[PDB]
């Protein structure tokens, strides 16, 4: 019972870390897309201006 409660707690903790990592990746990808829209050679504003 203690081992099952501990395994259930560890599984909950891992699921919480996975969600936090997914959120961080989505945030990082969003930041990269904005940086590309500002300053990527094919698809940017600064290159078009130059």
């Amino acid at each position: 019972r203690v081992k099952a409660e501990s395994a259930q707690a560890s599984a909950k903790m891992l699921q919480e870390m996975q969600r936090k990592n997914e959120q961080m990746m989505e945030q990082k990808e969003r930041s990269y897309q904005e940086h590309l829209k500002q300053l990527t050679e094919k698809m940017e504003n600064d290159r078009v201006q130059l």
